[PDB]
Order: structure tokens, then C-alpha cells, then sequence
């Protein structure tokens, strides 16, 4: 009458060897399945088309019905999660026979021979020899200690029913305390014809480091050393929040911490727990939390927190609402005194979630994962080539650097899709052209990867912070004094915060950039961000503007919080002369409110010493008098049009592709003639000259002086001395 | 106590001979439960379409599971039994009376099989349970001449008392070793239409979409026929195929086409029919269906109308069935096996209708888009449909087909079938009304009925964002070669200079501006570029993009830009920029300013679009903000002023082609010289009104006189003033 429907796994205690197929099952469950205890058992493991045949035994009536024993060896073989949902069914037909069985000798160079001493008997002592191959701990093997394990992936036995997946094998050996035609062979990875499930490993995870070690420490302190942390009495945290842009790495991290942990875990299925009646949901959450704190080793996983816990202030949806948030808060407030419980919550956007009450008291650990930079993307591509192995492709390292540099706005989720699409379109190209040629010779090249990155069309370009392409000082066309000025401005806070703490002077934290719209106002920010090596946030003027009232204020507050969380860094605004005006040009009250809020955040009733505020403007009249006050944005840079040296450097950089000797230009007369232009204007004139050189006979190895003269006469400067005089007058009065 | 309810099909293995028509591998327990003699005929009704296709039954060797049955690939293909359908078995019927004629058909062949025949009659009619509605047999080996030959046995002249049986199985009585009823070799046509049996759909049924069908083929039978090919890489084979497009195109038609052309196991669903009041019941049903599908290694699952069961989840919510089913589907499709050989096919109406969460590049990277057909595809589909009706039903020449294709602009395959049906019914009605029940073959298909058909069809696809602008040849193009050379160079530089630009780094200007008089040379320029370019053209009108809802134009232009980017290097055109441009002067709403900022950031902000080329044609250029009027974007400027004497003369001689020049007596030069201040549209209007003035005298005229031309010329005025031309010249000089 018990009617058991759901089952969960549990580690086998006391270690040792035992059955090595324990299957401690309550006698009531034994009678419920209408199968004698002296027979095999099957685990449904809900889905995945995975059925296992394993010998079954009985428990001592103390073992609870809810949890079952399956042995860590079988759990590792079948990738059974320590906490996944399981079922029970009737046993299937016995396997026919086993033929070869061969050791694998993973995570090592193999070549043991002498210290082997008939491992076959110990490996096959258990009746549960399986096709995927059992995994055993080192235990004790003569001298040398160390850890060695072998797997039985490869064999030559076939079973008629294709429904059965693990298709266990039996043993029949002669000995005390020789298989069939030897068994020791192979030293490579697992068999690929059977394609054993190998989802992840720590060797694979390398994209993020500064976050992965931080979160590893955060999750290991409450569990591995609970008494040491609880001795102080500050209580152990029970909440970890993971957030980031879509496509980043959070699901791999939760899967890794689930797989690498031999302790019990609790993973929910998402919004499926929501039912028509709230009573069923309440009972389910009560039961899962009871299972959680009943056993000391337990980890709780929550995914899609926003869907489970919608914001209360955003909308009054009803039904599933903040009541479940309150009941879970009461649950995690008092599970025990010290305990060992860690909860991982990964959400796409904390804004959708309600952080109004979460941040103050229930948790104080922040985990932020951003889009990979050049180094992280390069590392991910390198690891991709690593587990792809060179037996299937060849590509040089500088090609890897080129691909990493080209891929800037891509997300971590995009690279695997790029690899898969490259593989499929390369093989379809081979089928179309070479007419079913061997795939080994075709392998992977560079042109297919280039086509894939051209035609992928990523959708992750839209984001709150713009990661501008990295440029070095070579691309900067300017003067040495300006470079020294920005070097001083970016070096004073980071290298003098400790000095200012004792001095009590801090820094102005304000830089204003005004000048011609030609150049030296946007690319210089990228160059300084690249050279400093600090986090850089770039947002445009109209980009933050929104039709809804207060959306711009919310975005500004969010970016300010991100800058605060991202350590002392520099924040830059691309275009300020559209939001700055309040009286010169007509505007709505939202602009005035935003201006007041940003002024208060900069220099009102609080001081943001860590961050540095730098802004660029095109017309100085739009800046309000309140913002244009001493103590805020006091520093001003003329940053006028590039001089002869800067224009000459830009021309030399742009002429690198062409041949200067063949052209015959001295690179000085052109610079002298081109005196009233700007860096962007110089680039446009160079492009026009190249076009005028290439319409003659398509590709050209050099550009003639006639093309340069035609380009120069075709395009006008478009700049008047009146604006320069106005800028000089503004500079003089300031 | 087994209580069998449902059965499914599976191809007969081991080849051999066996029964080859009446295998019927069913467990003896099922036969005993039905109280039916195993040595007798079996009747499986497959739910619906009565006739039950009576077939003789036999027994298995106790290794055939009850849930699956066999009825031979020949009968499966003839009776439209797709591999993986629903089969329902019931009690046997009465014995067949007799077979009378049976006649071969020689499908997909020229017949004349007497040389390699070698008594085909024995090999066909010796097998038990031969049924008239069709036998298909593999070539095997018939002496020399190899190749493959097949026959059609559908036609017969036998009548059965019960009309319910549409398959009317008949017995056989042969006399030979290793003679019919008065020979059997006759005719060369297709199966008789009076049987009205369903016919399989092949790749000849589809046309005009060769690249899309070839790509989706390659993509669908690279996994299935070569699982080891994808297993070798180890990066797992993708299982995401998305069918999205306007309704009535035929992606679902092609879905059943590729289902029929593949002999592997397939599955079909009704969509929201699985949804029930119990979530657990639906989960159990779907998991059981998926387990049955994955029980056999070769299997295909088809999903149709996914938006109902896959909410976007980006906005609002609902209840009962929600994104939980999407999550469980994702979990089950992420873990059937590392390599596997089972793919998932999904069909949807709108790209945003399907769940964006379901759209993951890791698993759903392949997407195929089926747009509305162009003139070439419309001509191809009309031609193949006309060949399907064949020359006996109608006699239509290629000129009529191309005229109909040119006339049809927004029509789709569903519209084509609708107009075909409308023409048929209009012809029937006209014949009944006038000829008083005359023979229907004599009236056949004409032009008047089809004309009334697309006059009265009223298609519902007129309102759309994707417009296939009609193309015109270079003969109708009237202008000067000065602008023609410039536009040709601009549209030819990227296509054969992309690599040169990539090496040099210059890339492309990507900016073209066309400002001129409102008369002509804008729509004509768009037609000429769309014709000569040979690349997909997207036409967006000025007032069309404007909508009452705030932000409609925002993601409208976002979607059109995404489509242009993802549709290979192409060209994008905007009809009227002078309406969206005015913000400060026109005191437009904030939506227009937001759209302008968005497009300005899209064209040349924080990204580069080298593949696509932007061409802009506007009437009033003073409303464009100075931010857009910047070097590096839309820098190229074309005067494209009023047509000169040459273009006007060409237009006049084109319009005079309908009339007779010799009878008129005009030299085609004095009229052009007199009409100098007009424009192409003005010249066309003048020609039309001159023709009208010539025809109100005595109705139809074979020529137009000079007096009528003078009357038309002096009746109206050019309407063009020198001050606007001077202002345009001043703007050109200052820009
Ligand atoms: N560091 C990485 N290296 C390689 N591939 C990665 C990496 N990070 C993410 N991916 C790719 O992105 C896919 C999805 O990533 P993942 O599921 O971890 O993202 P998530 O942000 O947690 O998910 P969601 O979008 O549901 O919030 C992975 O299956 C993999 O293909
Ligand atoms: N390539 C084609 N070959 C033959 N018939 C076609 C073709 N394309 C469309 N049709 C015709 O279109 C008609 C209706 O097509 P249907 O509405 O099923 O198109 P679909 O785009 O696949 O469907 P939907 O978008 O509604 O799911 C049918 O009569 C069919 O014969």
C-alpha cells in the first residue's frame, strides 16, 4: 500500500568493497515491484533512454525508502547525478555473453606491467562489469602510493535489443585470492563508436579564472570547514547569486559543481513546479527543503529565479508571487545553527529579479561574469582546438591569435556554434565539390572559419556596456604632452589612493574633452583603456535615452553600480552635449531630472573616489553652469586638430599597406599640404586616393601622386576658422 | 489479456522473396484475441479513408514486437502509408469475386519493353493478393540492359457491389511456369483519375526554390545516411531545423515531400491536441511517444505550429501549459545520446512567434527562410502546374504563362491554387450558363476566366514588409549613360572587389544618395538596379514604415537590417527618406528621432556592414539632419535631374511602338524637341492623353495624328518652375 513512485540516489557508506551492486531496497518496495530480491533491478533515471541492469539486495530497515544506494562506481559510469530523480522498473533479459573487455588506463601514461599484479581479479570480483567501464579508486597497491584507474570502454560484444543502453556483462574467471585472449590494450580516450557521455571536466573549464576560484572558495568554506567558520559566530552564508549577459558561462559552472561534488544536490526543473493550486507547490517546496536539511551534505540549485520570483513592485501578477519568496526566506533563515548548506542562483538579469530584500541581509556574496575579452576568447578557442585534437585538424597558433582578435563582440556561447557550423558547412562543401572524399584530408582550414564568422550574424551586440576594440598607442595621432597628461590622469588614482588616504586630498576625478569632431576624442579613450588594462565602460548619449520616463535614470544607476562593483576604474560618456543642455535647447523634465541625479551622484552628499569621470563634448555651450563648477570636471584638454607630426604619423600608418618607395613620395610634402584636415579626414582622403588608384586596373601595388592630388582636390576641408576661434575663446575664459 | 489497441509499420528486412505483398508479421496472440483465422486476409483501416486495403495475413517468428506490424513497402508507397503512421486493424472482409483485365502502365518510362520483358506477367501476378490500385517492383536483374523499370496496374474495368472498399482487392488465377485475360500490355498514360486514390508527392511537385530545397536536403540527409560522419568529429550533430515563412508558401508541403521521399521512420503530431487538463498526462504521453520514436535508430520527428505550445516568455504569461514544456523538451533533446541519428524538425509561422529561448545556436543553428516567390519562381511554378494538368486539359503557351507571372506580384502558391480553382469554376459556370451543358473538354482553359479570377481573388497578402518589386528590362530604361556608368560601378565594385577591399582595408563607401525632381528616374532607377544587379532586393516605402504604434518602425527596420545582413551581400533601398528625415523642421514626435538615431548608429556606428550596399533616393533633401549628412556616409551624390532629349525621345518611341509611325507621319524628333521641359512620367501621361484624344473620335485607332498630339500638349502644362531647379543646383553646389 506504500506505492513508491519516485526514488533518489544516496552514497554507499562504510566504503570498503561490499557488493561493489549493493542496491539497498526496502522489503516493501521489493514486494511492490513483484520481483524477488535475488534478482536484478532497473533504474528509470527519468528519460535519456538509459536502463541499467544491476543485482539487487535488501536493506536493514533503517535505510529510508526515499533514498537508494547505487555505489559511486556505477554513478560515475552512468553519470548519475547525486540527487537526480530516479524510478524503478522490472528487470530485462540477461545479456548473452562478454568477449574481450579491455582496460583503458585513463588520466595517465599507462605502461605499468610490473606493479599490475593481476588487477583483473579485483576489477571483475563484482558481478557488475559494464560496457562503459567501471571506475575504481586507488586504494592500496604496494609501494609508490599514487592514483591509478582503468576503464573498460572498448569490447567486442553485441546485444540484440537496442533499447537497452548500458547492456551489462557477466564474469567467468578462474583463479584465487585469464579472460579471453588477453585484455591489456589501448592507451587512448574512450571508444567513440558507442559515444559514451562525457559532458565536462575541470580541464575543459578555463574561460573564467578570477571568478571561478572566487566562487570555488565561497562554496568550499561553508562545507569543507563549517566548524572553523562557525567558531567566530558570523554565521555561514546560504545564498550565492550568479548573473551576466546571456550566453555567458553559468550553466557549465552549476553542472561542474554538481558533477565534481560527491555530496547530495537538489536541482529544480524551473517553472514546472508551478501548479494551478498553491497548496501543491507549497507541499513540494516543504518536501524538497526537508530533504535538503535532513542530510548535512546538500546543495540547492535554482535556475530562472526571475520566472520563479517575479518582481513585486513591477507587477501584481498574483498566484505564484512574493509569498513563495517569503516562505523560502523563512526556510533558509533557520535551517540550523552552523550546518553546511550552499545555494547557487543563476539568473539572466538581476533587474528582473527583486533584489530589494535579497541584498541587505540574506546574502552578501556577489558573483559577476561578463562577456569574454580577447584573452578569454583566445583561451576558449585554444581549449576548443585542444579537445578537438590535432588528428582531425591543423591550424597554426598565429591563426588562433588572428581569430581571437577578429572575434570581439562574440559571446562565449557563440564560439561552439561557430565551430559546429564551420564543420557542417565544410563537410557539405566537401560533399559538393570532392564527391565524397575522405574527411581526414579535408580537416579544418581558415577560409571556412572566416566565412562562418562573417555569416553567423551574432545577436549579442546590443548590451549595456560597449566593449570597444582594443587599440595601442601606435594608432594615436597627437602630441607627447597630451599622452603624458592622460598617463598622469590614469596613473594618479590607482598608484596614489593609499597616498591620498593619509594626505586627505583625493583627486578631482573630472576630465572634460572639447574639440573638433574630427578625431582624438573617441579612439583615444579606447587606447587609454587598452594601455591601462582596467575595466572600461562606454555608453553613448542617445543610446541611454529611452521613451519611458525613468528608464534612462535606471540605466544610469545600473551602470554606476556596475562601475562601483568593478573596482576603481574609469567611466566615459561618448556624447554629453545632447543630455547636458537644459535651458539653451528645449527638453523634457526627464532630462533635467537625469542631470540633477547625475550631479548628485558625482558631487552630491557622497564621493565616488574609486571611479574617475571623463567626458567628451563637441560644443561647450550645452554644459550647464551647475555642472561646470570648480571641483567637478575642472580639468580641460584643448585636444585641437592634429598637427604636422600627428598627420604625418597617421599617413605613414595608412601607407603601410602600399609601397612608399614605388610611389616616390617623401611622406613630408603631402603632410605639409594636408595641414587643415583631421585624422578621420586623413583616413577618408587616403581611402579616396586608394579608390582613385584602383578604378584604373582593379588591384594596384602602389598609388601615384596624381591619384593623391585628385583625391585632395575632390574633397574639401569642410572646416571654418570661426569654430576654432570660438573654441579658443571658450578655452581662454575657462 | 494483451488487448492490442494500436499498431505501427516497419519495412520488411532480409529482402528475399517471402510473400512480398502479404508479409503481415503480427504476433499470434493478437490473432487469437481477434478470433480470426491466421490463414486468411487481414483488414487494417489506419483510422479513416474506408476501404481498409484488405491484405492477406501470415505469422511471425515470435521475435516481432506487438506494437509494430508490417504491410510491405510496395503497399505502403501505393496506399500513401508513410513509414510511421497510425494503423488500426479490424475483422476481415468477404472474399474477392474475380479479377478481370489488369493492365501495365510503364511509369516514368517510354514503355516499349518487349525486348527485355521475358514474361513480366508471371513475376507480377504470380504473387498472392495482387491489388489493382498499384504494383511497383524493383528492377532486380532481367538479362542485359540493367537499369530500373516500373509499371502501373491501377487501371481496370471491374465493378464491386460495395462502394465502401476503395481498394477492392481481387484474387489471381494464372497458368504458367517459372495466361492472363486477353493480354495485359496496353496504354502509356498515368493512373486513371476515376480511382481518385491519393498520390505521393515528389521533388518534381516543388520548383522555383532549388537552392533552399537543395540546402535543406543536404542538411537533412547528411546526419541520417552518415551518422559516422558526424560521430567522427565528436562535436555532436545539431538537431535544430526551423521552417519559417509566410503562410501558403509550401514549407509544409515540402515537409511532407521530404517525409515521403525518405523511407526512414517518421512521426507526425496534431500540435495542441496533446495538450490536456493534466500536465502529468501530457508529459507521460510525450515521453512515451519520444521513447517509441527513439526505440528504432532511424527516426524523424516533425513539429508543426509550435508557437501555441512554445510561448515567447519574453513578455507576459498565461497558465497551465507554459515554458515548463519548453524546458522539458530542451532537456530531453539535449540527452538522447552523444552522437545519435535522430533529428528534430520544427515548423513555425513567424520568426518571433517561436520561443526565442528555444532558439539556441548550440542546438538550433540551422535556420531556413522561405520568402514569397519572385517572377522567376512564379513562372516556374505556373509552368510545372500547367504540365501537371497536361496539354489535354488546356492549351497554354509560354507567353501567357510569363504574362500571368508578371501580373502576379504578391501572390503565393496558395493564391496560385486558389486562382486555378477559381478559373476552373468560372469556366464551368460560363459553360453551363451559355453553352447549355456542352462538353467540358471543348471549353478547356482560356484567358478571360483567369483574368476574372485574379480580379476577384482579393489576396490577403497585400500588407507585408517584404515586397518583391517588379523588374523591367533595359529597353524601358530611359536616361543618360553618365549616371548609368556611375551606378554600375557602385554596384559592381563590392561583388568583385570584396577581397581587394579586405586586403587594402578601404572597404566600401556603402553610401548612395539620389536627389532629383519628383517626376521620374527614381522608381525607374530602382527597377533598373534590381534587374541588372541580379541580387535580392528589399523595397521599403516611406509612409509605409510609419505606424500609429510607437516603436513599430524601430524593430521593423531592425528586422529588415537583420534580413539584409543574413541574406548574403545585397542592397537595401528606401523609397521616401524625405518623410522620416524632418525632425526639427517638421516638429516630429520622439519616435522619428529615435528611429533616425537608431539607423544612424546602425549604418556607421560601432559596427561595419561591408557586404550590403545602401542606396537612398529622396525628393526633398533639405530635411535630412546634418548628422546623417557627414563624410563617410551617403557621400556619393547623383544629380539625376530631368531627362534630356535622348531619354524623352526613347520614351516617345517606346510609347509609339503600339501605334504606327509611318501612318502618323511624325519623325519622332520634332515632338521630342517641342516637349523638352517635361519628365518621363509627364511624357507618359502626355502620350496616354494623346491616345485618348485620338480614340474618342471613332473608338479604336491604328495610329495617332499630329493634331491630337498638339491638342494633348496644349491641354496640359509641364508644371515645372525654374526656381526649384535653381535651388536644387545650389544645394548640389553647396553639398
Ligand atoms: N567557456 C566556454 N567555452 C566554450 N563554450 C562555452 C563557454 N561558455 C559557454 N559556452 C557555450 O555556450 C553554451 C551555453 O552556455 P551556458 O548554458 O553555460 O549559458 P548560461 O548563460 O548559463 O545560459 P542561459 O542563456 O540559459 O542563461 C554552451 O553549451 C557552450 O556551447
Ligand atoms: N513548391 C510547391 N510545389 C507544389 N505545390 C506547392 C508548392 N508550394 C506551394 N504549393 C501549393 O500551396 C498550397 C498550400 O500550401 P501550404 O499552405 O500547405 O504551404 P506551406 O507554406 O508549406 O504552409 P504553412 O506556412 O501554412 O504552414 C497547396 O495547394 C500546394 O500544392
Amino acid at each position: 500500500f506504500k506505492l513508491p513512485a519516485e526514488f533518489i540516489t544516496r552514497p554507499h557508506p562504510s566504503k570498503d568493497h561490499g557488493k561493489e551492486c549493493t542496491a539497498y531496497i526496502h522489503p516493501n518496495v521489493l514486494s511492490s515491484l513483484e520481483i524477488n530480491p535475488g534478482s536484478f533491478c532497473t533504474v528509470g533515471k527519468i528519460g535519456e533512454n538509459g536502463i541499467l541492469v544491476i543485482a539487487r539486495a535488501g536493506d536493514e530497515e533503517v535505510h529510508p525508502v526515499n533514498v537508494i544506494t547505487l555505489s559511486t562506481t556505477i554513478r560515475s559510469v552512468g553519470n548519475l547525478i547525486l540527487g537526480d530523480r530516479l524510478e524503478l522498473k522490472k528487470a530485462q533479459v540477461q545479456p548473452p555473453y562478454a568477449t574481450k573487455v579491455t582496460v583503458g588506463s585513463l588520466q595517465g601514461y599507462n605502461i605499468l606491467e610490473c606493479m599490475e599484479e593481476k588487477v583483473i581479479q579485483k576489477l571483475l570480483d563484482d558481478s557488475g562489469v559494464i560496457m562503459p567501464g567501471m571506475i575504481f579508486q586507488n586504494l592500496k597497491t604496494k609501494a609508490g602510493d599514487e592514483s591509478i584507474d582503468v576503464v573498460i570502454t572498448d569490447a567486442s560484444d553485441d546485444s540484440l535489443p537496442d533499447v537497452s543502453q548500458l547492456d551489462l556483462n557477466m564474469d567467468d574467471m578462474y583463479g584465487g585470492l585469464g579472460s579471453t585472449h588477453i585484455t591489456f590494450s589501448k592507451e587512448t580516450q574512450a571508444n567513440r563508436k558507442y559515444n559514451l557521455p562525457e559532458p565536462l571536466s575541470y580541464a575543459a573549464v578555463g574561460g573564467l579564472d578570477k571568478e571561478i576560484e572566487s566562487l570555488k572558495s565561497a562554496i568550499e568554506i561553508p562545507l569543507h570547514q563549517p566548524t572553523l567558520f562557525s567558531s567566530f559566530g558570523v554565521s555561514p552564508p546560504r545564498g550565492i547569486l550568479l548573473h551576466g549577459p546571456p550566453g555567458t558561462g553559468k550553466t557549465m559552472l552549476l553542472r561542474v559543481v554538481a558533477n565534481t561534488s560527491n555530496a547530495h544536490v537538489l536541482t529544480i526543473n524551473g517553472p514546472s513546479i508551478v501548479s494551478k493550486y498553491l497548496g501543491e507547490t507549497e507541499a513540494a517546496l516543504r518536501d524538497i527543503f526537508n530533504e535538503a536539511r535532513k542530510y548535512q551534505p546538500s546543495i540547492i540549485f535554482i535556475d530562472e529565479i526571475d520566472s520563479i520570483a517575479p518582481n513585486r513592485a513591477n507587477d501584481d501578477s498574483g498566484e505564484v508571487e512574493s509569498r513563495v519568496v517569503a516562505t523560502l526566506l523563512t526556510l533558509m533563515d533557520g535551517m540550523g545553527a552552523a550546518g553546511k548548506v550552499v545555494v547557487i542562483a543563476a539568473t539572466n538579469r538581476p533587474n528582473s529579479v527583486d533584489p530589494a530584500l535579497r541584498r541587505p541581509g540574506r546574502f552578501d556574496q556577489e558573483v559577476e561574469i561578463g562577456i569574454p575579452d580577447v584573452d578569454a576568447r583566445f583561451d576558449i578557442l585554444t581549449k576548443q582546438f585542444s579537445r578537438m585534437s590535432s588528428d582531425r585538424h591543423v591550424l597554426d597558433s598565429e591563426a588562433i591569435k588572428y581569430i581571437a582578435s577578429k572575434t570581439h563582440g562574440y559571446v562565449g556561447a557563440d564560439l561552439t556554434a561557430l565551430c559546429r557550423e564551420s564543420v557542417m558547412k565544410t563537410i557539405q562543401r566537401g560533399l559538393g565539390t570532392d564527391a565524397n572524399i575522405d574527411k581526414f584530408s579535408l580537416k579544418v582550414t581558415l577560409k571556412d572559419v572566416e566565412s562562418a564568422m562573417v555569416d553567423i550574424r551574432p545577436s549579442a551586440m546590443r548590451e549595456i556596456f560597449l566593449e570597444m576594440p582594443k587599440v595601442y598607442w601606435s594608432d594615436i595621432g597627437g602630441q607627447e604632452e597630451l599622452k603624458t597628461k592622460m598617463k598622469e590622469m590614469i596613473q594618479l588614482p590607482l598608484e596614489a589612493s593609499e597616498t591620498f588616504a593619509r594626505l586627505g586630498i583625493s583627486a578631482p576625478k573630472g576630465v572634460l574633452l572639447y574639440g573638433p569632431p574630427g578625431c582624438s576624442k573617441t579612439l583615444t579613450a579606447k587606447a587609454l583603456a587598452t594601455e591601462s588594462g582596467i575595466n572600461f565602460l562606454a555608453v553613448k548619449g542617445p543610446e541611454i535615452f529611452n521613451k519611458y520616463v525613468g528608464e534612462s535614470e535606471r540605466a544610469i544607476r545600473e551602470i554606476f553600480r556596475k562601475a562601483r562593483s568593478a573596482a576603481p576604474s574609469i567611466i566615459f560618456f561618448d556624447e554629453i552635449d545632447a543630455l547636458s543642455p537644459d535651458r539653451d535647447g528645449s527638453s523634457t523634465s526627464a532630462a533635467n531630472h537625469v542631470l540633477t541625479s547625475l550631479l548628485n551622484e558625482i558631487d552630491g552628499v557622497e564621493e565616488l573616489k574609486g571611479v574617475v569621470i571623463v567626458a567628451a563634448t563637441n560644443r561647450p555651450d550645452e554644459i550647464d553652469a551647475a555642472l561646470l563648477r570648480p571641483g567637478r570636471l575642472d580639468r580641460h584638454i584643448y585636444v585641437g586638430p592634429p598637427d604636422v607630426n600627428a598627420r604625418l604619423e597617421i599617413l605613414k600608418k595608412c601607407t603601410k599597406k602600399f609601397n612608399t618607395e614605388e610611389s616616390g613620395v617623401d611622406l613630408h610634402e603631402l603632410a605639409d599640404r594636408t595641414e587643415g584636415y583631421s585624422g578621420a579626414e586623413v583616413v577618408l582622403l587616403c581611402q579616396e586616393a586608394g579608390l582613385a588608384a584602383i578604378m584604373e586596373d582593379l588591384d594596384v601595388a602602389k598609388v601615384e601622386l596624381r591619384h593623391f592630388e585628385k583625391a585632395f582636390k575632390g574633397i574639401a576641408r569642410g572646416i571654418t576658422p570661426e569654430m576654432l576661434s570660438y573654441y579658443e575663446e571658450f578655452a581662454l575664459r575657462s
